[PDB]
């Protein structure tokens, strides 16, 4: 699946920023607008077990350019959070669910 992050209008949004995935199943988050962006999951609201290191960036790292993607796949079942590091006070987040 494919995730914008901002909007063409230049909001501080996941697009989609809630959405269900099958296990293994990759999303693309491409950066859109309003960049440098991030993708972090919460360690604290992922699915017991997971390491959120091997699935999220670094809260230092970022994308700064139009269209740099970050990828991945989810196999545990559960909900996943994750936010945009910088924007995350501006409502930058998302839930994913495996199921
Ligand atoms: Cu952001």
């Amino acid at each position: 699946i494919d995730v914008l992050l901002g909007a063409d209008d230049g909001s501080l949004a996941f697009v989609p920023s809630e959405f269900s995935i099958s296990p293994g199943e990759k999303i693309v988050f491409k950066n859109n607008a309003g960049f440098p962006h991030n993708i972090v999951f919460d360690e604290d609201s992922i699915p017991s077990g997971v390491d959120a290191s091997k699935i999220s960036m670094s809260e230092e790292d970022l994308l700064n350019a139009k269209g740099e993607t970050f990828e991945v796949a989810l196999s545990n079942k559960g909900e996943y959070s994750f936010y945009c590091s910088p924007h995350q006070g501006a409502g930058m987040v998302g839930k994913v669910t495996v199921n």
